């Protein structure tokens, strides 16, 4: 072997410059560098897509080399690289929905635990593993089918209006557009009246529209007359197609249990009527394996308790030491030989995930209500009992929504998924873990088509003799924006009585025209109390769990709230459309000479309208290939070839360039183009100054990260925040910023509080936590160990408090 | 001798199937050898167990909500596995279908040559570029437009579709008509028409006929069934209301409307008697866009040239490769940038087609389909094909690469297994070779013997350590020199002659097989026996009996039958297995009439067959088995047991009909003592070997060195006496040497009943064992095809130009 290399040659994905790498296989290896700057390309859009590639095609020969459909990595060659895995999902899928408990595996050992060591009623037998889940037909009670509700569906609930005729759709509950007029077509078949308003129908009619489960199959004939419908089918014409009817009830159900779509789960929904299940009122299987208990618990009760709570449950039974034990040894036919083996077999994966701070989520804890650090982490512990062996782990940010105070924690579990056989290859920003790093991959100088290329590549200590490295600075050459002084406030709001998940009544205070940082340590309770609590107290004293508003209100006027999710779920969404700039945009291609010869107006432009897009992805570029049957991704469209419109439109042009020519274009190169458009100008000055200008005006949302769709919306929100009033509520505003990033993003967060307004962020990192006016330090512990408000004041005043885990965090941090 | 502690895979409770909780340690970065028995728990380990687990493991760690559910059958029984990469197989699963494919796409080879005819290649002087995806008949871009890709198109004619003209239409003169309502209904449509259905076809005018047949008119018209031609016209006149409205259809439309659309197989074959098939008229069978024909390369089409051995290919190509093509200089001097590109292009299609010779594949075209390829065969293809894709760190998993290899050949195998193993990738091999035994690095010996008897690990280590093993039967024929008595050969009772045989390899060929005796057909990978025995010598023999080209006639008033026994499975879904194909369950389901139970109920005979409706379950209708790489689950309603629950109520003597069906062949023997119609067949099974087979064990679990030895036991008995011969393409599929002695007393066995046994041979035991030898081909394909030397084996193992003789004349010792 040459060296335990992985070798890298030709590397262009994005705005990779052709580059060469080496790095060393067996080891953690951190990417690095300005966001922008090319290391997810590298990392994931390289090294593990490639990796991925190559397994597949080998153990699905020609089954899946259906690759190219989806996209093949830009690069020459890799040599040394084995299989890998990601513990993160790609950039624009939606998350599955599963529970903690079914991603940790742990749900499933303890219906094993239930099936064989559980407290059975005085004889009843035993019930299977299989029946303690509500997903088999041996588990689930048959009342609801394990759903937990029970769904009926009404004449009221289905006609909402009964002056209406069956033709101005009067059954609502029926299909929009062309399957609820089939079903209309079919009853004027059938003889009934569908001209008559509905009431009027006799009740023997109106009840089997609604709730037969009949559905014959009568000839159909699109666009005659009643009259002329029976006519035809007296004079035996050809029927246009034959159709099946389907009663109202039939179709809401059917719609409701079957469809994939999620908005029309929600149509349907809306017809439909809401009860808890009675046979299992709110578990959800069999009365019988609801008897059986352990601990004074069904396996639902014990499911809502925190992993810490069932782990310190589970080991009295694991170190032999329940409430006596030589009281069922001597009469034991297997039971206790088993209850041994399991309990101790569930809390040493428990101890896993408790060391990782992840003792606070419960099993019944859903997936998609998790940020993307919680189940990234719990993925890790995973993975930490698998028992695979070398494969390349590839990580996102582990450290994103951690504490400082918890970072040993996972540089632990890091090190230890190492020696069981693997490599580690991981996109990183925090110095803490960079510096503790084998080797490190330090990319770009800066964003874009000034990054992409490799500036070190080595352990980190050698990063010290690169100056051209923004990392090398930070964490060898001592980069500060030198102290900030606490501003002023000018009012006090106040959240009372705030009842949520684990805060009690408690009381806080945020004070106003200010900029405040909430800490404390992963499950304290800062997203509770922010983004939950604070957020829809004054969304209800606005126009768009417990909590009371007080304090001084008539200072505040607007709520703005902004999150980590993406701009839009799909290819349609793009920086040039949240922005509202295009509108202006095809205003100026309308008034061309050559628009004008045709009779094009501005629509023509949209590639939201029919018309002047291309139709074959209808304006979004790009199409699904759910040729992956693991998440599907997206191709650019074979007609229009990403440009969104067709061929004609594309002939237009305004100063040069055609609408595609501008979509394609950076922010950067926007800015130039539109110098003396005023309006378009100012929202792209607003992108740019928050260090967007890499990104190009329709670059779908489905390419974008977390933290790229967060500043895009602060961004429309920047301009907007003419004198004060509007308080600012934003999650980590720094995911996925460089240290050097940041400095630039806390200059425009200054910039609008200036303005009169007052921005609250839940934070993690002490650089920016160091810059607040104000701190509320909260909860000591996670989950039941936390809640509290437990400091608040200047960082200079919090840096000092007692009984605060980030104090002396903050302490190191202030200078 | 160095194997570095903590560099191993850590096995810990394994009892897959057979498997007595067993745990090994074998070495990774190494050659690794399975070995043992048949029915021992070989494959239970390599492939259900070690394969398996590193499968789920990475399925579930790369998609875990979503998949962590297929495992819905999946879940190898092991405590733990420390140590385990991830896998690759290089033989898919026991009961899959063979996916549909040609040799040029399973290599990747295929593609790389339409991207040398797209950019490098000799165009028509006025066409622009055809792409890639121009040149393949699987694309809307390339397939032409006629046949779609097939090559084949279908026409109809008068003379098809009316055979008999002396009929009229009313009974029946257009045949191609649907059979009841539906021809009937035509008719009506003619007399409403005003056409006579009355008089003979031939005397019905040109136009007429010519309309009937093939228009692509449909008048809709008033149906009356019943009334005569003269009561229908005035039934019109008046405007008497019909019976229904029918639409007239061609006798072509009909027949290519359905034959296109239908979804019934018996549909589809009826139509297709009144439909002639033809060679494309646009592409001429090849089956590609005028296009893409039209571009050349070295004089020839894409299509003429991927019907020519990989060797010929490689032949051509290579000159362009290593730039010492005639006149070359005058190439790169007036066309420059051809001359890279054809290099560049040429050069790792030459790069990739040397791993292929070298193994000994450069007699296969990259055309060949490969259903008509052997599994060794095509493994050895996939193997090649590994060794150029860059996977770093996995374990291939294989299952006897050596299958069909000759002797002479094992060693440029060996070369390939090493040249995969130093790319930093681990071997499981699960093997009978000796020769492939002898150089392993690390062997795993499993039990003493099959199914109950064995499951156990007898020894895991450097190959010579298994001579302090003494129970081992590999370690006997490798250490200790276990070998048969000599064998004399019997007296030809006659010869039978294939003369003037000529197919694939093989032109204007005589040959003679000599009846009442067993003979052994022989010679290296690709020099023409299967061609010989299975292809020429069957399709004569099945055409002289009632069941390319040669023609027979030796002795020929000697046999009466044919039977060939093959590799294939004995059926395709769970539906099949053993107790029915043999037809054993004729007599248990009649034993379960016998009960008086199934008399207080009317339990017909007929109850107890899962293939007909009443006593079988309703979801899986029988096969006990469920659809969910395709893979198999247990029903969710029978749950694996084929039946409801009112037939479960009645027993044969404390036995269910499905507690039967677990039955070991073994118990069945014990437990049927009695019931002749029963025990006869199941002591056959048992001398084949078989009595560690559970009666109804889906046809899809069993591995075909298995299925071949369930169609060789029902012969046995029926071979009982008379004239047959018997064509068997290597009847030691699955054997180990200890097997195959037991397997040539039943071949002796059907020879004394005074049959013959013609048999494609690739191991030394068992020609050293016939009574004689047919030699083929010098060498492979085109180096192949010549009958180089015949006789008794020792006749034979003297022979000079004779390749297997050497490796003949040591095995007779
Ligand atoms: N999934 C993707 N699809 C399309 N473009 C992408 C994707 N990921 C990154 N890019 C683009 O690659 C360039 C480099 O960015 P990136 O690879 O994200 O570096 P970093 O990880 O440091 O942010 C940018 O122009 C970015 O928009
Ligand atoms: N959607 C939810 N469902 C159930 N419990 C929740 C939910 N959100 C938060 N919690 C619980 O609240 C506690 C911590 O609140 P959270 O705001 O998530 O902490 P932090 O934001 O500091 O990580 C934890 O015990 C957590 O399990
Ligand atoms: N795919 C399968 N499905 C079900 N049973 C199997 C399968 N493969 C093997 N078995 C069973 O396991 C036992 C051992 O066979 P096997 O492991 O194939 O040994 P060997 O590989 O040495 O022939 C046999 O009873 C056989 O029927
Ligand atoms: N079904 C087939 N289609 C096309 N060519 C074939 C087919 N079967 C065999 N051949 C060719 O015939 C020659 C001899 O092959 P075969 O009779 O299969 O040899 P063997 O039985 O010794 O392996 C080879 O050139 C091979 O490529
Ligand atoms: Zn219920
Ligand atoms: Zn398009
Ligand atoms: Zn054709
Ligand atoms: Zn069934």
């Amino acid at each position: 072997p040459d060296g335990g290399f992985v070798q890298v040659r030709g590397a262009r994905q994005h705005n990779l410059k052709d580059i060469s790498v080496k790095v060393p296989r067996d080891a953690l290896v951190v990417f690095t560098g300005v966001s922008g700057s090319g290391k997810s390309s590298l990392a994931f859009g390289t090294l593990y897509a490639e990796a991925q590639r190559r397994y597949l095609e080998s153990v699905s020969p020609y089954a899946r080399r259906l690759f190219n459909q989806a996209g093949v990595p830009d690069v020459d060659a890799i040599d040394g690289l084995p299989p890998a895995v990601a513990l993160q999902q790609a950039r624009g899928t939606p998350t599955a929905r599963s529970s903690v408990g079914s991603v940790t595996t742990l749900s499933n050992l303890l219906r094993m635990l239930y099936s064989r060591a559980g407290d059975y009623p005085p004889g009843q037998g035993i019930v299977y593993a299989e029946g303690f889940s509500p997903n088999t037909p041996e588990g689930a009670c048959p009342e609801c089918h394990g759903l937990g509700r029970v769904y009926t569906v009404t004449e009221d609930s289905m006609v909402p209006d009964p002056s209406l005729t069956i033709r101005e759709r009067a059954v609502a509950a029926w299909p929009q557009a062309w399957g609820g007029q089939n079903q209309r077509d079919i009853l004027v078949t059938l003889g009934i009246d569908v001209d008559v308003p509905w009431r009027e129908l006799p009740e023997e009619t109106r009840h089997w529209i609604l709730f037969t489960d009949e559905q014959p199959v009568v000839p159909v004939y699109p666009g005659l007359t009643p009259a002329e419908t029976q006519r035809a089918l007296k004079k035996k014409m050809e029927p246009s197609y034959m159709g099946t009817f389907s009663s109202a009830r039939r179709h809401v159900l059917h719609t409701f249990a079957n469809t994939e779509s999620a908005s029309m789960k929600k149509r349907v929904q809306g017809y439909m009527i809401s009860e808890e299940c009675p046979l299992c009122h709110g578990k959800r299987l069999r009365q019988e394996a609801l008897n059986v208990t352990f601990a004074g618990l069904d396996i639902t009760e014990l499911s809502r308790l925190p992993l810490a709570r069932v782990s310190e449950l589970l080991r009295p039974y694991a170190e032999e030491r329940e409430p006596g034990h030589a009281e069922r040894v001597k009469n034991r036919p297997e039971q206790a030989i088993a209850l041994q083996r399991m309990a101790a077999d569930l809390v040493k994966r428990l101890d896993v995930l408790l060391h990782l701070g992840l003792g606070y989520l419960g099993l019944d804890r859903s997936t998609p209500t998790l940020s993307p650090g919680e189940l990234q982490r719990l993925r890790l512990a995973t993975q930490l009992y698998s028992n695979l062996f070398g494969v390349v782990y590839v990580l996102d940010e582990p450290s994103a929504g951690l504490h400082p105070a918890d970072t040993e924690a996972l540089l632990s579990a890091l090190e230890n998924l190492k020696r069981g056989g693997n490599s580690l290859f991981v996109v990183e920003h925090d110095l803490d873990v960079i510096r503790r790093a084998d080797w490190l991959v330090d990319v770009g100088p800066e964003a874009g088509e000034k990054g992409g290329e490799i500036l070190y590549s080595g352990p980190p200590e050698g990063l010290k003799h690169v100056p051209e490295s923004q990392t090398g600075q930070y964490l060898f050459a001592d980069r500060h924006t030198e102290p900030h002084t606490p501003r002023e406030p000018a009012g006090w709001l106040e959240l009372n009585g705030v009842t949520r998940n684990n805060l009690d009544n408690l009381d806080v205070r945020f004070p106003l025209g200010v900029m405040t940082s909430v800490t404390g340590v992963s499950g304290s309770g800062k997203s509770t109390l922010v983004s939950q609590a604070l957020v829809d107290a004054l969304a209800a004293h606005f126009g768009q769990g417990s909590a009371r508003l007080g304090g001084d209100l008539a200072q505040i006027t607007r709520l703005v709230r902004v999150d980590q999710k993406p701009i839009g779920r799909t290819p349609r969404s793009n920086m040039a459309t949240y922005t509202g700039l295009f509108d202006q945009v095809r205003k100026l291609f309308a008034a061309t000479p050559l628009a004008k010869k045709r009779g094009y107006n501005a629509g023509r432009f949209s590639f939201n309208v029919k018309g002047g897009r291309c139709e074959h992805c209808q304006g979004e570029g790009w199409v699904m290939v759910e040729l992956l049957f693991l998440p599907s991704v997206y191709a650019p469209c074979p007609v229009c070839h990403g440009t969104r419109y067709n061929a004609e439109t594309l002939e237009v042009e305004y100063r040069g360039k055609n609408i595609a020519d501008v979509l394609a274009l950076t922010v950067d190169e926007a800015h130039d183009f539109f110098a003396d458009e005023s309006a378009i100008f100012r929202a792209l000055d607003t992108l740019r100054e928050v260090g967007l200008g890499y990104l190009r005006l329709g670059q779908p949302a489905t390419e974008l990260s977390g933290g790229e769709a967060q500043r895009i919306k602060l961004a429309t929100e920047l301009r907007r925040s003419g004198r004060g009033g509007t308080v600012y509520v934003l999650d980590e505003p720094t995911t996925g910023l460089h240290p050097a990033d940041v400095e630039r993003l806390q200059r425009q967060l200054v910039k609008l509080v200036d303005a009169g307004n007052t921005v609250i962020a839940v934070e993690h990192k002490m650089q920016v936590v160091a810059a607040s006016d104000w701190v509320l330090d909260i909860g000591p512990g996670a989950g039941e160990d936390g809640g509290r408000l437990v400091a608040q004041g200047t960082p200079a005043e919090v840096a000092q408090a007692a009984g605060s885990v980030t104090a002396p965090y903050l302490r190191a941090a202030l200078r």
